[PDB]
Formats: structure tokens, C-alpha cells, sequence
DNA sequence: AGCCGTAGGGCCCTACGGCT
DNA sequence: AGCCGTAGGGCCCTACGGC
């Protein structure tokens, strides 16, 4: 992968480390070939502070860096064999670039500290506002970043070896809690000291993953990638009524406008939203192969198509009625929603799982009928207890059904945001003839790979670690549903074998509830009541803002209609006024003065087509006006009375419950 | 392997379905009856065993997986009794590439597993059209249409006559191109049980004709293959003009794939990349931002990173496309329209060249200097009977983006007279001193289509292997500032001219361009000479300008007709308004206006659509002026259409303007 | 030879946290 | 252990004709 320089005198030679060949190509084209070598890596490198030594020494990118530098590692590290006197970290100007820099520095510090001490390690400073170096023309890269005469390299300086050791250990080591603490204490919502670099770069990454990747918002239940997909579907009018649209086109659009990351991240998030074994209320309606419970992936995105589900319309409902705040997209050329109106409680309905930095989230899905009944009960009683809420919300309700064992895990999770929930397959024992039996499994636990689970049983039977099983078959089909059959040896006890399978396979699995979501843009562990309270407050705001928007707009339109009504009442004078005017400007002025019109009204009259003078058109103007006056007084009633508003929220939730609410799938056994 | 086997183990009730890959295999696996139906995903095009030797065949992963899965062995050791399935079902995608994969599968079965065919174990599934591949189908649909024994319609493959079948496999799938070419020419039409010979002939012909007429060969008129046409049209439709900002490559590609070009991402993106590369295209058609590859064979950055738009000269390909100059057609699924051909206001086929490997034939057309080409067309426009030697007074020869040298005029002349000929390209190399009484060879230009890094590696190999004497060092000193610079140090006292001549003999420093000018002419492949290529280009331009003139005429007369209606309305506005006001509906008004004022329906409609702001004082004047200018314009257009020589002169003038704006110096030196 | 350029098709390494 | 899901990053097999 090394594209070496022609010179072999270390003192004038430089090596640039880039993320991959997309970046490597702009670099290779821009460089001075004589003195500047280029080593493309392959994205994120091994974190050597967490890895075993042998994994490190067998890692292909680690080996290539060692070979390139020529110095060996650790003990045998020989400075005078360095093939370059500048090693330049040139990752992309994005948060993942920052992460890759923290990773590279960790490796250098732990395995090549003398390289740092001798002042050989540098950080390049490519311009922001590019996704990667492959986005830059070679000449831009050269002039800004690589050319000795204009570039601003940062030389990496080690001051305090003690503070450095503690910094690498804290940020990059296996103990999460110290890293978590560092983030909470530091989170805000020429030479470079290596400790300062590691801390600022690592925090930059940590923060972005926490607030803008891996955790959902409490209000709409979405992570960024999901919000941008759904928003993208909305902007391209890909509603359930219209035909499916090619996935490649959806992804291309989302990536360009909103989500500056790899296609796999976008496509796979969309795919999960279309899987009825993953989403309790699927948000995407997929055409074609969208994967299976056996861990088959979707067909490639060139083959599939998609659109919104009907329930996703309720997530996006009234997004264009000034209900939620828009923000600039990543490059200032587009607007995107900060959050979706989310007219059902999607966070709890669909759940969320997310691996961040310093923390993670794991929120199970719920029955939408129960959830909405929960929100209605809270709406009538702000002081309701978790125990009273559990009269509506019994516990999780997984798309894959199955059993939950007991209530005490659910209770703890709802009270504290954390708890362990034991899940089991739906399995029965039945006769198969000749006095023989079988175990038949028709539902498996949430997030368990069915084919993996079966191979695990096949393995146990082969290693003779389970007695009694004479055959094992997946008889799943579209027509029959999930059906996994385990034949048992004649006169063996099938219940014992079943209990053994629960102990030794994912036929029984735990769900560790860890309910962290973004509240006011900050990560927080929340309980059931707080999730519902944040949801309800969001709904009040959305409906209130929609009411205010509809009021302003209706007033604007009535204002225009009053102008048109005046014009119809005095049409001969209107025509005369315009005919005697030389220009539009003069007409506009005369219309405003003669008939006491606003600029907006005069412009509307000037914009009126002659067809609007026919009988039916005159009547429509008046009908629309009288209808609007009514509408305006309805809107005003709502805004004058907080109880009327709250009731409106309840009636709208009730309508969604009646239309989309469905039966409980997962049985909570006592 | 990825064999997804069924549970039953009685051959006689078991079926195995062969599909193109995992995308298809996932729909198949979700839809199937897992008791009796195994699925084996392949990996796209399989080895053509009629062209490959045994070592290659038996080491091919997909071949091996099929041999293993069927259990019969192959060849002499074939045993029908060990078949693990009594139905082997070919279920490729319902497209031409699917048909190709079917012919490849049958060739394998026929040559290695003939008894399987003879025993009636081989079947062809018939999935429905309108899907890009099986992965586009829901599992229930795939089951009900294709796999369900209660409703499906398998074709059982029958071998009637083994001698005819032998001949068919050899002609269609074998190494002799000419008989395959003869087969296509004899059968092509341009613009249950299943006999295996009939299946092979029909499926292969489908594939071959589709590659010939709709993939691999350029149209003589605009010089474009379908993928490049769809990209450029796509850019135009989304208004990605040179004046607007760069658009992300990923969005262009997804857009083009969705609307026009139902093929892989990499086929589209790489075609776009090439059009943006100034070492590939003599006149680049795409303006790229970011890493778009190098002369060392580095690819472009992944499409997530790059951006693109049209170049200025591409606007000239698309000029007048919205003025009914070219026929639009339905796209592949009937939801869009696309151009059959671009107006192509410069002769793009010869300007940028073309290479393409089809079936039965290929094309290799070198690029040319646009100034020279246009002068050639002009000379032709004045003299239908102009000779090739005369044309060569304007068009000296190819002009490659990479410059360099062409040795002599013999190969050029043969290529322009016949459409075929070998042109010797040579690097630009000089001998120069390097100090200490030593010399070096310096190369600053290389032949078209030569990978610079690879040429350097070939030189290193000659040196390392003692196949060339006198080279002491070898470096690529190329840079953005320097341009291409490859240096070969020569040993003190060695003759550098002799070393250079040896390099020309033994390395890509000198390379042949084999001209083979095949293009689509009236939608069929034709070997054409220079004059024929220019003639068709000139005819296309006459048609474009005539049609544009006709279009403008129609639009002018329509506008004049509306303006006559507006004049009347403004001259009688009070009666107009009163007519409309007493009318209850649109229809009534339209009728009363028409009867009272001798208005057409279009006139009455335009009046009803008139805004009140059009009644201001200077409007009757603006309408009178426009009408007077229009009348003038109309008669100017009528002149053009009544006089062939006027039309042709208008063609000449537009070409000349393009030459003056875009024509550039020759790069490639032709040495005599 | 293997390369030129439109086509068919797919797989594997890395970080991150918490649960087993 | 190693899986879950958003993220960083990339490579190799095939057909086809001509030289
Ligand atoms: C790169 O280095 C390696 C390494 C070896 C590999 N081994 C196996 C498979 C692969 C990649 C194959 C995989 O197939 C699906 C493919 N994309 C599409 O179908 C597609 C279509 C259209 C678009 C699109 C994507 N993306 C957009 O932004 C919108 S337009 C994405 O990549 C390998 C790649
Ligand atoms: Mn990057
Ligand atoms: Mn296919």
C-alpha cells in the first residue's frame, strides 16, 4: 500500500498516513514525489490499549506502519533506523478522522514512544467542509496541507509522561466509567501537546456519537440517520399512496442532502425500519428482499424499493406547519428537522439500541395501544405513579412475540430505567407418533438469529453436551410461520431437554434495559414516567404551534380574500384604475390609495385571472372566506383555553390508537 | 459453500434452484418450500467452459459448488444414480444478462453433465419481467409465480439432436468469433418442454443483440453509448450546468440508475469518471471535483466523496434537445422518457473516440482534434464527392488527450479509407545530460491508454531480468507542477539512442492503436470509414437544424395566434369583461367569447387566463411590438425551410462558431 | 499476456458498551 | 467470547474481441 518517495535520506523524507485509497489518490496526485511518501490505511485501526499483544502484532495495518517506519517496536525500537523524520497523521477533517488520529497516537505512544520524543510525529491540518481528502482536488490538498511553504503542520509534543500515561489509559482503555466521567465533566452543549490533542480530539468524537449518532431523541424516538431517511422520504413525496421508489435513489438523496456518511450506514438503517421482525411498528414499506430472521442481509440497494408506511405519516404529520424547528444541514445548502412531530410515542413503541462512547442505550419496544392509554392516563393525572402507569403498560411487546418471565425486571426497568428482563421462546411439547415426542418452537426472543440458535443446538448435540435429541429441523415457511422442531428420543423426558435448551441456548435470552435518550440534547437515563412526560410535553407544543401556524395562515388568506371581495364589489372601478395606470407599480399604488388596500391585497388583485370573474368563481371566493372565518374562530377557541388544547391532543392520540393500535404479541408470564 | 439445502433426502422429490447471487437467493429462500427445494446462489457471470481449459474450470468456485451439490461427478465419471435432485432449475434474473447466465449454465451442463439433460433433470424457471432481479420481488410473489408446483411453469430442457447441439454450443460459445458474428448477422432483427438448441440460439441472440445495440457500441450520430447518454441527459434534467455548483456523484448515479439505466452502480459511476478524465477524453464531458483517478490506474474516490457537473462543451451535445430535434422514447419501465440520441452540435464520435467489446465484434475509434474535424465537415458540406485524401488535408490523423507521436501516415490512411488500420504511437522522449558526462532519457508524454505505472514496471522488469543493457536508474518524477516526467538514467558511455530504441521495441513506450471503426448506423452495427462517419454526422446536423426550425416555426405561429386573441381582448376589454361576468361557468364564457369575437378555443382560454395586471397602459403596445417582431421571425424561419442551401449554410455557421469557441491546438505530433 | 470498458455478482477488517 | 447497530475503510471473480 506504501507509495514511497524516491529519496532515501530520512532527514528530508516525510510519510503521510491517510484513511484509505479515496484519500490516498488526492494525496498521491498532489504530493512532491521526491520526499513525500503515502501510506493509506483502511479506516479505523486497532485500539492497542484494549487489544491483546498478539492481535496487535498480526494486525495488517499495524504491520505496514512498522515496516514503513523501519524502526521496529517497543524494546527493539531503534530510532536511527527511521526511514522518515516526519510521520504525518492526515486523517479526514471529520469526527471519525479525529477518532482515527486518537487511535494512531495511542499506537505510537505505546509502541514507538521515542518517535514522539524525537519530534518526528506531526498532525496535518486539511480544510474542514470536506467529507474526505478524496473530495479535494490534488492541487487544493497540496497548497493547503502538504506544501512545505504554506502548510501548518502541528508537531506532537510529549511534556509529562505521567499525565500522558493516565490520559491514554483513561480515554482509550477498557474502563468505561472513567471515560464516562471525563465526558460528563468536559461536555459542552507549531507544537501541540499530545495530552491536549488526545483529550480534545477524543471528546470531539465522543460528543458527536452521543448527541448525533448512536442515541435516540426522547421526543420522536429517532437517531439522526433514521430522522433524515424519513424526512427524505417525505421531501421526495414517497407516501404509501404513491409507487415504491428505488432504494439507491433514496440513499443517494439522503446522503447528499443530510447524512454525510457511507451508503451502508444509510441503507442498512432503512432496511431495519422495514423489517417486521425488528420494528414493532415498521416505518418503512420495502419491496423486495429486506433480509430475514436468519441474518440474511437485504438485497443490494440497486434491487430494492421503498416508501413510507402509513404509520410513518403520523411521525411526519404537520412538519410543514411550523411545529418543529428546522436547522441547517451539514454544509449550509439544505434545511433539516431537529425533530419530527411524532404524533405517536415512537421511542417506546419501536425501542432503540445504540452503542455510543462512555454509554449505550437499550430500550425495548412496546404495544402502541397500551402506550397511548398510558399517555392518556398521565394527561389526566400529572402525579400518576409508575405502578398506575403499569395498569396500562404491562411491559415490553416485541415484534417476535415470545414470553417474558415475571414482572420484577420490568418493574425495576420502569422505575429506574435499568433492569434485566428474561425472555423465552414459545415452545410446546407434542406427540409425533409411536409414543415419541418433539419440542416445537413457534416464536423466538427478540434480536436472536434463528439459524444461529439452531446451529448452537446442532453443536451441543454433536459435542454430546445435551442428551435426548434425535433430530432438528427448521420447518419455517411463509405459509406456516416460524416452526423449529426438535425430535426427542423415545422415553426421554422432553420437558428436561427443553429446560436444558433454555439454559444452554438463546431459546432463553435476557434483555438488559438501559433507557438512555437525548433530553434537551443531553444523554440521560430515564424511567417510564419521564419518557412519557417528555413525549406528552412534545405533543402539547406541536399541537399548539400547529394551531398558531394555522391561525396566522388563515388570517393571511382571509386578508387576501377581503381584497378580492372588494375588487368584485367594485370591479368597474378596479378595471378603470388599472387601465389608466401605465405600469404595474402605478396600478399597485392607485389600487392601495383608492380602495384602502394593503400591498399584499393590491398584488393579489393584479394577479387575479379574468376567469375568476365568472359566477361560480365569484361564489367560491365568498364561500372560502366564510369557511375561513369559522376556521379562525375554532383556532382561537383552542388557543384561549389550555384544557381545550390538551383535550385536542387526547382526541388526536385516541384516533391514532383506534387506527393503528394492535394486540399484544409477547405474553408476560407470572 | 452457500448451498441452502432442503430437509428431504429422497432425490426424486427434491429440487435445487440456481440463482445469480444472494440478493436473489434471499427472496428464493424466504419463498421456498424448504422441505423439497434447495437453493444455490451463484456469483453473476460464470465461467464459459467452452472457452476455458480444465484446470481453470475445476478451480472455479461456482462450478465446484454445483458439482458438489448435485453429487453426480462430471464427464466420464458422471453417475446419474447419485443425483441429489431430480430437478435442477435455472432461475436467473428476467433480463438479458440473466439470459446470458442461462446460456453459460447450459454450456456447463451440456459439456460436463450431458446425461443430466438427457434424463430430463434440467429445467428453466420463468420468473416475471419488470423486475431488475429476483431480489426486487417479495417472497410470496416469487413463490406464487415461479416456484409453487401448483401454479408455476417450468420448461423442461430437451436434447433432440446431439450433433446439432454440439454445433450450436461450438458456434455460440466457442473461441471462433467469426461464426458467432455470422450467426448474429443472419438472425438479428434490428428495429412445457424446451429444445436446448432453440433455447441456446434464442437466449444468446437476445444477449448479443442487446450488447450490440444497447450497451457496448456508440451511435454514429452523437458518438455515445447508452450509459453515457443517460448520464449526460440526467445531468441536464437536474440542471447541473457549468454555472451551477457541483452535485454529489452518489445522487447523480442513484438518479440515473432509477430513471434511465437499470444496471450496477459501478457501471454508471465509472462511465461518469472516465468522461471527467482529461487523459481519457480529448474533450471532457464531465467536470469532476475530487479524486477522479490518475494515469497510473488508481481509480476514482468512492462516489460518496466526489462531485460533478457538465462541462461547457457538453452543453453543445444537449443544445436544442427541448426543441423537438431528436426522438424521445419510453425508458425501461415506462415511467420516464429519455432521448434516443443527443443533438450533438459537435462531431463527438470522432472527437472523443470510442472503445467497446460487444459480442461478435468490437470497436476502437481514436479521438481527433475538434478544429480539424469541423474543418473536415465544412469541406464535406461544400463537396459531397470529396475524397479521403482531400479530407486528410483538414484531418491529419488522431489527436490523443495524452499527446505523444504517431509514426507516419500509412496506418492513418488505411484506417480512414477502410475503417481498419494499425497506428503506431510513440512516447515523447528526449536524451539529455545529467552531469559527469552521463545522460538520461526523459519521457514527458506516453501513448493513449497506457498505464504509466505499469509501463515503468515493465521497464524495471526488463532491467532486473537482463533483457536490456545500459540502464542504471528509473524514476517517475511526474507532478502537478512538472507534468509527466519519467527518467531513465543511462550508464556512462552507453549509447542512449540505442537504449531508447530498445525500449520502444520491448515496452509500452511504443504501442499500437488498432483502429476498428464500428458504430451504430440506423440502429445496426457498421464498419465505417472517415467519410462515412462525417457524412452521417452532417446528415444528423441537417436534421437537427431543420427540426429545430420547424419547431420554432410552429411555436411562433402559436404565439402569434394567441397574440391576435389578446389584441382583440384588449381592444374590446369592457365587452370581454362583461361577457365573462354574466357567464356562470368557464364553459359558458369560452363559448360566448368565441362566438362574439371570432376567437379560437386557445384564444378564449388565454384571455380567461389573463391576469388583471396585463390591462395596464403600455401592454397593448408591448403586445403589438411582440406581434410585429414575431411576424418577422416567422418569415425568417420560412426562408430557412424553403431553401436547402440556406439551411446548410446555417449548419455551417453554427459549426464554425463552435470551432471558434472550443477548437484547440493539435497535441499529438504526426512524424513522417 | 492481459488489458482496454460496460456488464453479472458478492465479504471483511476496525471502534464503541453492556450483556452473556 | 462475541453479538447487537451506526460509523471508518477497502477487492476479486466472471463475459466479451482484438491484438
Ligand atoms: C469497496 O471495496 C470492497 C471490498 C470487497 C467487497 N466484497 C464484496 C462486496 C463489496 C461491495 C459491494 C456492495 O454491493 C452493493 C453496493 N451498492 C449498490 O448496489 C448501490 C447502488 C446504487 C447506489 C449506491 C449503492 N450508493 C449510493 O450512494 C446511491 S446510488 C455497495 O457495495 C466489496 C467492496
Ligand atoms: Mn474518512
Ligand atoms: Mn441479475
Amino acid at each position: 500500500k506504501l507509495a514511497d518517495c524516491s529519496s532515501k535520506s530520512p532527514e528530508e523524507c516525510e510519510i503521510f498516513l491517510v484513511e484509505g485509497d479515496s484519500a490516498g489518490g488526492s494525496t498521491k496526485s498532489g504530493r512532491d514525489s521526491r520526499t513525500q511518501a503515502i501510506l493509506p490505511l483502511r479506516g479505523k485501526i486497532l485500539n492497542v490499549e484494549k487489544a491483546r499483544l498478539d492481535r496487535i502484532l498480526n494486525n495488517n495495518e499495524i504491520r505496514q506502519m512498522i515496516t514503513a517506519f523501519g524502526t521496529g517496536i517497543g524494546g527493539d525500537f531503534d530510532l536511527a533506523k527511521a526511514r522518515y523524520h516526519k510521520i504525518v497523521i492526515m486523517t479526514d477533517a471529520d469526527v471519525d478522522g479525529a477518532h482515527i488520529r486518537t487511535l494512531l497516537l495511542t499506537f505510537f505512544y505505546r509502541f514507538m514512544r521515542p518517535l514522539i520524543e524525537a519530534g518526528y510525529v506531526y498532525i496535518a491540518q486539511p480544510p474542514t467542509g470536506y467529507k474526505g481528502l478524496g473530495e479535494m482536488n490534488a492541487d487544493q490538498l497540496w497548497e493547503t496541507t502538504m506544501n512545505p511553504e504554506h502548510r501548518a503542520l502541528l508537531q506532537v509534543k510529549l511534556e509529562d509522561a505521567i499525565e500522558a500515561d493516565q490520559t491514554f489509559e483513561m480515554l482509550m482503555g477498557d474502563v468505561v466509567e472513567n471515560r464516562r466521567q471525563f465526558i460528563e465533566d468536559n461536555a459542552v452543549y507549531n507544537e501541540r501537546n499530545i495530552t491536549s490533542e488526545m483529550r480534545e480530539s477524543f471528546l470531539d468524537y465522543a460528543m458527536s456519537v452521543i448527541v448525533a449518532r448512536a442515541l435516540p431523541d426522547v421526543r420522536d424516538g429517532l437517531k439522526p440517520v433514521h430522522r433524515r431517511i424519513l424526512y427524505g422520504l417525505n421531501e421526495q413525496g414517497m407516501t404509501p399512496d404513491k409507487s415504491y421508489k428505488k432504494s439507491a435513489r433514496i440513499v443517494g438523496d439522503v446522503m447528499g442532502k443530510y447524512h454525510p456518511h457511507g451508503d451502508s450506514s444509510i441503507y442498512e438503517a432503512m432496511v431495519r425500519m422495514a423489517q417486521d421482525f425488528s420494528y414493532r411498528y415498521p416505518l418503512v414499506d420495502g419491496q423486495g428482499n429486506f433480509g430475514s430472521m436468519d441474518g440474511d442481509g437485504a438485497a443490494a440497494m440497486r434491487f430494492t424499493e421503498a416508501r413510507m408506511t402509513k404509520i410513518t405519516l403520523e411521525l411526519l404529520r404537520d412538519i410543514n406547519k411550523d411545529t418543529i424547528d428546522f436547522i441547517d444541514n451539514y454544509d449550509g445548502n439544505e434545511r433539516e428537522p431537529s425533530v419530527l412531530p411524532a404524533r405517536f410515542p415512537n421511542l417506546l413503541a419501536n425501542g432503540a439500541s445504540g452503542i455510543a462512547v462512555g454509554m449505550a442505550t437499550n430500550i425495548p419496544p412496546h404495544n402502541l395501544t397500551e402506550l397511548i392509554n398510558g399517555v392518556l392516563s398521565l394527561s389526566k393525572n400529572p402525579d400518576i405513579s409508575i405502578a398506575e402507569l403499569m395498569e396500562d403498560i404491562e411491559g415490553p411487546d416485541f415484534p417476535t412475540a415470545g414470553l417474558i418471565l415475571g414482572k420484577s425486571g420490568i418493574r425495576r426497568a420502569y422505575e429506574t430505567g435499568r433492569g434485566s428482563i428474561q425472555m423465552r421462546s414459545r415452545a410446546v411439547i407434542e406427540e409425533r407418533g409411536g409414543g415419541r415426542q418433539r419440542i416445537v418452537v413457534t416464536e423466538i426472543p427478540f434480536q436472536v438469529n434463528k439459524a444461529r440458535m439452531i446451529e448452537k443446538i446442532a453443536e451441543l448435540v454433536r459435542d454430546k453436551k445435551i442428551d435426548g435429541i434425535t433430530d432438528l429441523r427448521d420447518e419455517t415457511s411463509l405459509r406456516t410461520g416460524v416452526r423449529v422442531v426438535i425430535d426427542v428420543r423415545k422415553d426421554a423426558n422432553a420437558s428436561v431437554i427443553l429446560n436444558n435448551l433454555y439454559k444452554q441456548t438463546p431459546l432463553q435470552t435476557s434483555f438488559g434495559v438501559n433507557m438512555i435518550a437525548l433530553v434537551n440534547g443531553r444523554p440521560k437515563l430515564i424511567n417510564l414516567k419521564e419518557a412519557l412526560v417528555h413525549y406528552l410535553e412534545h405533543q402539547k407544543t406541536v399541537v399548539r404551534r400547529r394551531t398558531q401556524y394555522n391561525l396566522r395562515k388563515a388570517k393571511d388568506r382571509a386578508h387576501i380574500l377581503e381584497g378580492l371581495r372588494i375588487a368584485l364589489d367594485h370591479i368597474d372601478e378596479i378595471i378603470s384604475t388599472i387601465r389608466e395606470s401605465d405600469t404595474d407599480k402605478v396600478a399597485m399604488e392607485s389600487l392601495q390609495q383608492r380602495f384602502k388596500l394593503s400591498e399584499k391585497q393590491a398584488q393579489a388583485i393584479l394577479d387575479m385571472r379574468l376567469r375568476r370573474l365568472t359566477g361560480l368563481e365569484r361564489d367560491k371566493i365568498e364561500a372560502e372566506y366564510n369557511e375561513l372565518l369559522n376556521y379562525i374562530s375554532e383556532l382561537e377557541t383552542i388557543l384561549a383555553d389550555e384544557e381545550v388544547l390538551l383535550q385536542l391532543v387526547r382526541d388526536e392520540l385516541t384516533e391514532i390508537r383506534d387506527r393503528f393500535g394492535d394486540d399484544r404479541r409477547t405474553e408476560i408470564q407470572l
